[PDB]
């Protein structure tokens, strides 16, 4: 009886095998833009991706994950409200059954079609284990899809997707350039905060873009055809894989921008 995203395992009864649930970091949360104040001291945000290396597309039965060799510095995030250097490890995606809900984070309440996360790991705690135990292990970069023009740069996600239909299947996934996936403006809103998924842990510098990207109906309708099952058990189909907007409590949403 392990968690997801049904009637009986989704988001509300996450506590119960993971107290942190309820804790004082959780995401993701709503982006209140009028509350969210300029920070004039967040140095320039550096995404560096150029020698970026993929090597696998995986559905874990919960999204899918495109991993990314980080045993060096090739593709890295700085800047921004973040100290140091962190290596990308892997990107993947949270979408709706309708073009109306599907990500995590909210703007005013907005719900996005999709948002895709980009997951970097703080190079100072030596391997991504050791980072996910620390306040600031993590930077996810979080990026909102919209449906409407076709993203050009997510086309070869979509067209592996057949290839992994069921939980534990992958594929060999080389030579993926994530620069396709960016808007154009860098702007950002940024918290501290936690994973979204099991197990929760509070170790995440959450770095959200202000301009959502544009994908197609058809790119959509890709996602929503992957499985939470593995073969040979029952279709459930992988849709509303996003948890709710968790309460802010004592923090503060910082802007970028102003
Ligand atoms: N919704 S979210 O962006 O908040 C979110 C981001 C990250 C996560 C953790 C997901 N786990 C992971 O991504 N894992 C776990 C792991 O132990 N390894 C071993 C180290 C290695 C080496 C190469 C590639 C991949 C891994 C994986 C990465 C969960 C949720
Ligand atoms: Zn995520």
């Amino acid at each position: 009886h392990h968690w997801g995203y049904g009637k009986h395992n989704g988001p509300e009864h996450w506590h119960k095998d993971f107290p942190i649930a309820k804790g004082e970091r959780q995401s993701p949360v709503d982006i209140d833009t009028h509350t969210a104040k300029y920070d004039p001291s967040l140095k320039p945000l550096s995404v560096s991706y150029d020698q970026a290396t993929s090597l696998r597309i995986l559905n874990n039965g919960h999204a899918f994950n495109v991993e990314f060799d980080d045993s060096q510095d090739k593709a890295v995030l700085k800047g921004g409200p973040l100290d140091g250097t962190y290596r990308l490890i892997q990107f993947h995606f949270h979408w709706g059954s309708l073009d109306g809900q599907g990500s995590e984070h909210t703007v005013d309440k907005k719900k996005y079609a999709a948002e895709l996360h980009l997951v970097h790991w703080n190079t100072k705690y030596g391997d991504f284990g050791k980072a996910v135990q620390q306040p600031d292990g993590l930077a996810v970069l979080g990026i909102f899809l919209k449906v409407g023009s076709a993203k050009p740069g997510l086309q070869k996600v979509v067209d592996v997707l057949d290839s992994i239909k069921t939980k534990g299947k992958s594929a060999d996934f080389t030579n993926f350039d994530p620069r396709g996936l960016l808007p154009e403006s860098l702007d950002y809103w940024t918290y501290p905060g936690s994973l979204t998924t099991p197990p929760l842990l509070e170790c995440v510098t959450w770095i959200v873009l202000k301009e959502p990207i544009s994908v197609s109906s058809e790119q959509v309708l890709k996602f929503r055809k992957l499985n939470f099952n593995g073969e040979g058990e029952p279709e459930e189909l992988m849709v509303d894989n996003w948890r709710p907007a968790q309460p802010l409590k004592n923090r503060q949403i910082k802007a970028s921008f102003k």
